[PDB]
């Protein structure tokens, strides 16, 4: 509380007002009141300086066990997978895609499960650097095994090769990664613009023009793979590989489509969770819609583990 | 119609979803503007996948 | 703006002090802050209250 001056009346004669919000007073009989320090706030009392809440997508987080969870079930299924195809190394199915763009593929997998976990918890520097270059070489090294492994592309291309194509379609995005975090990498930004009694950490990309680039990049190779897989879905190659892929396509379009008003909208630690569940939510469509029926092939109903069917 | 019951049930899945940490921490206009966004895409799914 | 006390000098010897948001002060050389009513908010210039 601090003095306030009555009209008319001396100095001895005062009236307690108290501290207005933000600012403390700890010593008694104070004329004035102190601003509590940068980084620190206003207590219940106004007498203290508590430090202000720093809000992040914490591991303890209901949020961040939740998507923990399901991150750590995406590797966990994506090993199950990459483990099939390893003790079934030589089956028909298993050869007759290219088995090596499979273990790729799934090690690709792999890294965008993997990516998600580099959005839960304090953001460094590092961190913040690293978070969407992962997800965006990770997922592309995916559509590009994907993109292979369709018809009228690796011969489009051709007037092993796979491995080409593949190598090019990453190291576009690497490049742009490297431009981007040589020229204006990302950063780890305390905001105070928020509510005033909260530090929260953000990540601060450099440049949301090589963003741009990363995010069209990454959605003009899945729009190339849905293209090509459309005019092939009717083709029962592959057990239906082709439609399948249109699938996985159409889930990852779903998926970044209904991410725009969810990241617009989303305010907070939670916008990290936002960024988590569309990872999610594509890795997880495309292992389905590229894998499990096969995996269910392969380790149920076997007959069909044949030259003929596949 | 099996994949388009599937996907308009996805479709709706996944946005109701991605709006969780949307709806779990914001205040005011956009927190209707989240539920139409999602009432309309649910039912823009729909009626694109069944009919 | 409102008076501050300089202890150790006489009442005419005053400093001053920026009302804190949501109080306004209307006047000239007035000794506290006055709140805003109820559904009313401080201006930028603290200096009268808007809805
Ligand atoms: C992380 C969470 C939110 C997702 C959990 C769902 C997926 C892990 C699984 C569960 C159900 C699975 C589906 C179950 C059944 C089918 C039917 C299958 O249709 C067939 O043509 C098979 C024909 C046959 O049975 O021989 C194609 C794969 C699919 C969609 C499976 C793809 C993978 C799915 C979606
Ligand atoms: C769609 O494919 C992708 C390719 C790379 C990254 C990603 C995801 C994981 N992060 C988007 C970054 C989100 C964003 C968008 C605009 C402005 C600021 C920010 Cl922070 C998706
Ligand atoms: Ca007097
Ligand atoms: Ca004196």
């Amino acid at each position: 509380t601090r003095k306030g001056i009555i009209e008319g009346e001396p100095t001895c004669c005062f009236e307690c007002v108290e501290c207005p919000d933000g600012e403390y007073s700890d010593e008694t009989d104070a004329s004035a009141c102190n601003k509590c320090p940068d980084d620190f706030w206003s207590n219940e009392n106004h007498t203290s300086c508590i430090a202000k809440e720093i809000e992040f997508l914490s591991w303890t987080e209901p949020f961040g066990i939740a998507l923990t969870l399901f991150a750590v079930l995406g590797i966990f299924l994506t090993a199950f997978v990459l483990g099939v195809f390893i003790k079934f190394r030589n089956t028909p199915i298993v050869k007759a895609t290219n088995r090596e763009l499979s273990y790729l593929l799934l090690f690709s997998l792999l890294c965008c499960f993997s990516s998600s976990l580099f959005f839960i918890g304090e953001p460094q520097d590092w961190t913040c650097r690293l978070r969407q270059p992962a997800f965006g070489i990770s997922f592309v090294l995916c559509i590009s095994c994907i993109l292979v492994k369709t018809n009228r592309v690796l011969l489009v291309f051709e007037a092993n090769l796979q491995f080409l194509l593949v190598f090019l379609c990453t190291f576009m995005q690497i490049v742009i990664c490297v431009i981007w975090l040589y020229t204006a990498p990302p950063s780890s930004y305390r905001n105070q613009e928020l509510e005033d009694e909260i530090i929260f950490i953000t990540c601060h990309e450099g440049s949301l023009m090589a963003l741009g680039f990363l995010i069209g990049y990454t959605c003009l190779l899945a729009a190339i793979c849905f293209f090509f897989a459309f005019k092939s879905r009717k083709l029962p190659e592959n057990f239906n590989e082709a439609k399948f892929i249109t699938f996985s396509m159409l889930i990852f379009f779903i998926v970044w489509i209904s991410f725009i008003p969810a990241y617009a909208s989303t305010y907070g630690k939670f916008v990290s969770a936002v960024e988590v569940i569309a990872i999610l939510a594509a890795s997880f469509g495309l292992l389905a819609c590229i894998f499990f029926n096969k995996i269910y092939i392969i380790l149920f109903k076997p007959s069909r583990n044949t030259i003929e069917e596949v």
